[PDB]
């Protein structure tokens, strides 16, 4: 019988690791995406099955631009769904097609967290095992350091959250962790000369936090949105909090949000949706879909991160009269290369 070593993590990090690897949180997420967890359990999830589902969706994509019913029936056989034992709806719109692609991008991140927890033979040939939470923490290959309430960047982040959060239903700050993805430091070096660095929000499903802490923010071949195939960020917390899918934990609703250091370089501004973009125009390093409002730039502050100055908005959203006429209520900041982002903070919000 193998000795289990004591946990080295603080209570807040223990809770975080428990939540982002929680089998119930993963099964809940699959129930919320209408998947059949009985016909497709977490242990049975495979990369081949997810690849097969994307192939069916790529085939359905062509048929929109074999009937839609035949091709939909094949997708629903590969990726089992639960719909009160009724006929599954045919994927006959670019909206329902992107929804199923978003569902599969989440499920691929669930599979990743599942593949990551696989007990290897090198782990089986050791007489002392780490505490389960230490083991899951170590599989991330990502240093997480709980921030102190007295650290200067804690107050800068808290102000950013409070000033740009939803006016009434303001998310309550619980914890801030410094994120040091060991692998992201060397890739971000290939953008050291690129200026205009800003700390921006990235809100997400609890089910994809583990995959992001292991692999960073990525541009997958089937991802998209109103500003094309890139990594999406916001200068307003309330905008990113909309993509935060949390979970019921007692009386509270716990969720996680990221702060990323984004090297924006030369910005290209737009005021109309362009879902076909895959890069900025020549000479530009980022695209900004300009909102009706923007955190007051007069109140911007800076943080020094690895010798570089990073702009941190501190002001409340104020009108952008040039972009009063914009299809975007709130701004969306886009980069089209993964190396232009560096994960810096992880926030727990209730
Ligand atoms: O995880 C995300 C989106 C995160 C996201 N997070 C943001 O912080 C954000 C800010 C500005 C504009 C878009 C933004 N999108 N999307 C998933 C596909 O992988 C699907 C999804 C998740 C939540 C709500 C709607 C769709």
């Amino acid at each position: 019988m193998k000795r289990v070593q004591p946990c080295s993590l603080d209570p807040a990090t223990q809770k975080l690791i428990t939540n982002i690897f929680s089998k119930e949180m993963f099964k809940n997420t699959m129930a919320l995406m209408d998947l059949d967890v009985k016909k497709m359990p977490l242990g049975k999830l495979s990369k081949q099955q997810i690849a097969r589902g994307f192939e069916a969706l790529e085939a359905l994509e062509e048929a929109l631009k074999q009937s839609l019913e035949e091709l939909s029936s094949h997708f629903y056989t590969v990726i089992p769904h639960n719909f009160g034992h009724s006929q599954p709806p045919p994927i006959n719109s670019p909206e329902l097609l992107q929804a199923k692609k978003d569902m599969l991008l989440v499920l691929a991140d669930i599979e990743l967290a599942q593949a990551l927890q696989a007990v290897s033979e090198q782990e089986k040939t050791v007489e002392e095992v780490p505490h389960p939470l230490d083991r899951d923490y170590q599989l991330l290959k990502c240093q997480l350091q709980l921030l102190d309430s007295g650290a200067p960047e804690y107050k800068v982040i808290q102000t950013y959250l409070e000033q740009t959060g939803s006016n009434h239903r303001c998310p309550t700050l619980q914890h801030i962790w410094k994120v040091n993805q060991e692998g992201e430091e060397d890739r971000f070096q290939a953008h050291s000369k690129l200026g205009n660095r800003k700390l921006l929000w990235h809100g997400t499903n609890m089910a994809v936090v583990a995959a992001i802490l292991t692999s960073g923010l990525r541009i997958m071949p089937h991802s998209g949105g109103r500003v094309g195939k890139g990594i999406y960020f916001a200068s307003e917390n309330s905008k990113s909090a909309g993509y935060v899918i949390g979970m019921k934990c007692g009386a509270h609703h716990v969720g996680y949000m990221f702060l990323g250091e984004v090297a924006l370089g030369r910005e290209h501004h737009i005021n109309t949706d362009n879902p076909s973009l895959k890069s900025p125009p020549p000479g530009f390093d980022s695209v900004i879909a300009r909102g009706h409002t923007e955190p007051d730039p007069t109140q911007d502050t800076e943080l020094e991160l690895d010798g570089q100055q990073v702009v941190v908005p501190q002001g409340q959203p104020v009108p952008c009269p040039e972009f009063s006429s914009s299809t975007f209520s709130q701004s969306e900041y886009l980069i089209y290369q993964e190396s232009q982002c560096r994960l810096r903070y992880l926030l727990e919000v209730h």
